[PDB]
C-alpha cells in the first residue's frame, strides 16, 4: 500500500513600502529619421517598421510578484 | 490500495503601500519621420508601420501579481 | 509498503523599503538616424526596424520576487 | 521754467511653463495631542490654540508675481 | 512755469502654462486631541480654540498677481 | 530752467521650464504632544500654542518675481 500526504504550508509575505513613486520621464525617439529608398527589389516577404515603436513606460507601485507552482505526479 | 492527501496550506500575502504615484511622462516619436521611395518592387507580402505605434503607459497603483498552479496528475 | 509526508514550511519574507524613487530620465534615440538605401536586391524575407523601437523604462516601487516550485513524483 | 517727463517703458515678460504639477501631501498633526490642567490661576487675559490650526497648502499652477511702484513727487 | 507729462507705459504680461494640476491631499488634524481642566480660575478674557481649525487649501489654476502703484504728488 | 527726462526702458524676462514639479511630502508634527500643568499662577497676559499650527506647503508652478520701484523727487 501507499500513502502520500501533500501538505506544504506557505506564510510568506512579499511586501513593498514607497515613501513616494514618481517624475519619471521616456522620450523615445527625439531625433529625425530619414529614410530614402530608390530601386530596390524585394522577391520575398517584407516587414518594416520607421519612427517610434513598441516603447513601454511601466510604473507599477508594488509590482511584487509571488510564482507558486505544486505538481504531483503519480502512477 | 492508495492514499493521496493533497493539502496545501496558503496564508501568504502581496502587498504593497505607496505614499504617492505620478508625474509620468513618456513623449515617444518627438522626432520628425521622413520615408521617401522610387521605384521599388515587391514580389510578396509588405507589412509597413510608419510613425508613432504601440507605445505603452501603464501605472497601476498597485500591480502585484500572484500566480500559482496545482496539479494532481494519476494513472 | 510506503509512506510519503511532504510537508515543507515557509515563513520566510521578502521585503523593500524605500524613502522615495524618482527623478528617472530615459531619452534612447535624441540623434538623427538617416539611412539611404540604392539598387540593392533582396532574394528572400526581409525585417527593417529604423527609429527608436521597444525602449522600456520599468520602475516598479516593490518590484520583489519570490518564485517557488514544489514536485513530488512518484512511481 | 520746469519740464519733467516721466515716460518709462515695460515690455517685460513673466513666464513658467510647467509640464505637470501635483501629488502634493500634506498631513500636520497626526500624532496624539494630550492637554492636562490642574490649579492653575490666570489674572489677566489668556489665548489658548490646541490642535491643527492655521496649516496651508498653497498651489498655484503660476503663481508668478509682478509688483511695480511709480512714485512721481514735486515741491 | 511748469509741465509734467506722466505718461508710463506698461506693456508687460505676467503668464503661467500649467500641463495638469491637481491630485492635492491636505489632511490637518488626524490625531487624536484630549484637554483636560481641573480648578482653573480666569480674572479676565479667555479666548480658546480647540480641534482642527483655519487651515487652508488654495489650489488657484493660474494664480498669477500684477500689483501696480502709480502716485503723482504735486504742492 | 530745468528739464528732467525719465525714460528707463525694460525689455527684461523671467522664465521657467519645469519638466514635471510634484511628489512633495510635509508631516509636521506626527510624534505625541503632552503638555501637563498643576498650580501655575499667571499675573498678565498668556499666549499658548500647543499641538501642530501655522505649517505651510506653498508649491507654485512658476513663483517667478520681478519687484521694481521708481521714484522721481523734485525741490
Amino acid at each position: 500500500s501507499v500513502q502520500i500526504v501533500y501538505k506544504p504550508v506557505d506564510l510568506s509575505k512579499v511586501t513593498s513600502k514607497c515613501g513616494s513613486l514618481g517624475n519619471i520621464h521616456h522620450k523615445p525617439g527625439g531625433g529625425q529619421v530619414e529614410v530614402k529608398s530608390e530601386k530596390l527589389d524585394f522577391k520575398d516577404r517584407v516587414q518594416s517598421k520607421i519612427g517610434s515603436l513598441d516603447n513601454i513606460t511601466h510604473v507599477p507601485g508594488g509590482g511584487n510578484k509571488k510564482i507558486e507552482t505544486h505538481k504531483l505526479t503519480f502512477r
